[PDB]
C-alpha cells in the first residue's frame, strides 16, 4: 500500500488541498500559509494547509507502521528586522478533521482547550520562553517544545530545500535543510514512534503564523510560503 | 575534551596525514585516494588517508561515548561509461595501526584474512553480489554489507557535499549527500552503537579502490577524489 502526490506549484481551487483559516494560493502559484497584503505580511495571521485525503501511517491489525519521505520548499522573508520577525512555520502529522489551533508561538497547531496529538517539524524564528536561540530546526511530539532542536541560519527570503524521511524499522525521522544560495546544510535527527502517538489515520500538511496581537508588535511578522511539495508513504501491510 | 581539526586544502606532504598504498597529494592540492596517471584513472588502484592522531570515541571510565560531525567534498570522474566504473570510497573508523585491507569491493578496509572491526559510509559504485543497485550510500559495521541502504544519481565530475553526523544519546549516525550543481539531496540513517563494536581510541579516515584485475576489466576505474574535510569529536567524559 504505496500513497503518493507531487505539486510542483499550486493552483487556485486546488482539489487536494483543504486550506484553513488565512491560507490561500497566490496567482503565481505559492502557498501562502500567512497572510500577505499588498507585498508585505503582516501580524494576527495563521493558516494551514493540508492534503485533502487521509493517510494510514499504521495498521492495527498487522501492526505495521509505516515509512515515507517527503520533500518541500518554503521561503521566508523577513521585511523587518526590528523588533523581531514570529513566528515560523511547520511541517505536521496530526488525526483527521482537526481545527487551525492557537496562532503564535503554536504555529496554529496546538489547541490547549482541546489537546490533540501530533507529530511535527518546526521552522521556528521566533523565541519564546520555551525555546532555544532562533532560528531553529525542531522536532516537537504533542508539544511545541521540541524534543531535539538545532540552530540555523535563514536566507532571507531565499529558497530552501528540506527533505524529511521518516524509517519505521528504526524509527528514525531525520529532516535535511539546504539553502541552495548559501551552499549550507543542516541536518537533525530523532527516534518518534508514530504508532504510539498518533491514531491509524492521519492528515499531513503545514501549518504556520506570525506576531500575536498580544505582543503589541505589528512587525512580529513575515511570509511563510510553500513553493512545491512531494508525498510518499509505504505501507507493508 | 572535544577535539577537531580542519583541512580547507591539502598541502604536499601533510604532516597530519597517514597516507598508505596508492594514496598521493595532487599539485593543485586535492587528496587523490586512487592512482590516477596523465589525468586518467586506472585499475588495480587502492588507497587510504588517514589522520594521523588517534580520537577517543568512548571512554571505559566513565562509560561515555562522543558524539561528532564530519564534513568533507570529494569528486567522482567516472571517464569510461562501458561496462561499468569501480569500486567508490568510504569514510570509515578504525583501531589505529591498521593496514590497507583488499581492494575492489572491499574498498580497501576489510581484509579477510585478519578482520578488524570499523565503521563505515561508504559511496559503492560497483555492484557485487552482496550489493543493491548502484550508486548507493550504505551504512557499513563490520561488514561491506550494509545495514542500510540508499540509491543517489551520480554527478560525474562533479563535486559532492556530505555530512556525517553521530548523536552518542540516541545512537543515531545519520549521513547527508548534495551535489550542489544538481540540487539533489540525499539522506540515509540508522542506529549504531560505537562503545560496542569498537575500541576506545580509533582512527578516521578514507579509503577508495578502483577494479580488480581478476575481474579482467581496465575500464572499471574511476577518481576517489577528496577536496576539504573537518572533523570535530566531542567526548563529555
Ligand atoms: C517596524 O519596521 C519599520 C520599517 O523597517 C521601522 O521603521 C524604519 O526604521 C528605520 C530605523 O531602523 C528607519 O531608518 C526607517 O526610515 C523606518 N522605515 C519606515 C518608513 O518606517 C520601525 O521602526 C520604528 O519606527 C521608525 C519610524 C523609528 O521611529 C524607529 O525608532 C522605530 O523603532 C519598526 N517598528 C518598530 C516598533 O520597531
Ligand atoms: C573502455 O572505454 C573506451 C573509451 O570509453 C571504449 O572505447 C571507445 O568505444 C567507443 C564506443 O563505445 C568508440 O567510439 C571510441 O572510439 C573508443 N575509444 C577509443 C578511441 O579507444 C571501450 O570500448 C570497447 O573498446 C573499444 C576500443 C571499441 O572496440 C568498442 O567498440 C568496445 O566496446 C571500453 N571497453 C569496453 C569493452 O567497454
Ligand atoms: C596490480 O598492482 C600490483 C601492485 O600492488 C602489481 O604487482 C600487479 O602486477 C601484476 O602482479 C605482479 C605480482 C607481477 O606479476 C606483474 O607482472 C603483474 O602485472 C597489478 N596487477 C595487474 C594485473 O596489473
Ligand atoms: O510579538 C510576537 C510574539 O507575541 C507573543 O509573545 C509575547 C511576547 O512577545 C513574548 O516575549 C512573551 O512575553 O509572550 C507574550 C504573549 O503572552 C506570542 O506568544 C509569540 O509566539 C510571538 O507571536
Ligand atoms: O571488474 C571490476 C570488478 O572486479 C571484481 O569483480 C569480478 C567481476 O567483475 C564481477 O562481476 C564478479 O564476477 O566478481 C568478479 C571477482 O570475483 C571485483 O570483485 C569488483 O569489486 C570490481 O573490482
Ligand atoms: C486578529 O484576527 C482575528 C480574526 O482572524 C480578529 O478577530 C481580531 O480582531 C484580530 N486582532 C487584531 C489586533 O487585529
Ligand atoms: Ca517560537
Ligand atoms: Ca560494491
Ligand atoms: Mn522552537
Ligand atoms: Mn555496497
Amino acid at each position: 500500500k504505496t500513497i503518493s502526490f507531487n505539486f510542483n506549484q499550486f493552483h487556485q481551487n486546488e482539489e487536494q488541498l483543504k486550506l484553513q483559516r488565512d491560507a490561500r494560493i497566490s496567482s503565481n502559484s505559492v502557498l501562502e500559509l500567512t497572510k500577505v497584503v499588498n507585498g508585505v505580511p503582516t501580524w494576527n495571521s495563521t493558516g494551514r494547509a493540508l492534503y485533502a485525503k487521509p493517510v494510514q501511517v499504521w495498521d492495527s491489525t498487522t501492526g505495521n507502521v509505516a515509512s515515507f519521505e517527503t520533500r518541500f520548499s518554503f521561503s521566508i522573508r523577513q521585511p523587518f528586522p526590528r523588533p523581531h520577525p514570529a513566528d515560523g512555520l511547520v511541517f505536521f502529522i496530526a488525526p483527521p478533521n482537526t481545527q487551525t489551533g492557537e496562532g503564535g508561538g503554536y504555529f496554529g497547531i496546538y489547541n490547549p482547550l482541546s489537546p490533540y496529538p501530533f507529530v511535527a517539524v518546526e521552522f521556528d524564528t521566533f523565541r519564546n520562553t520555551w525555546d532555544p536561540q532562533i532560528p531553529h530546526i525542531g522536532i516537537d511530539v504533542n508539544s511545541v517544545i521540541s524534543t531535539k532542536t538545532v540552530p540555523f541560519t535563514l536566507d532571507n527570503g531565499g529558497i530552501a530545500n528540506v527533505v524529511i524521511k521518516y524509517d519505521a524499522s528504526t524509527k528514525i525521522l531525520h529532516v535535511v535543510l539546504v539553502f541552495p544560495s548559501l551552499g549550507t546544510i543542516y541536518t537533525i535527527a530523532d527516534i518518534v514512534d508514530l504508532k504510539q502517538v498518533l491514531p491509524e489515520s492521519v492528515n499531513v500538511g503545514f501549518s504556520a503564523a506570525t506576531g500575536d496581537p498580544s505582543g503589541k508588535q505589528r512587525n512580529a511578522t513575515e511570509t511563510h510560503d510553500i513553493l512545491s511539495w512531494s508525498f510518499s508513504a509505504s505501507l507493508p501491510g
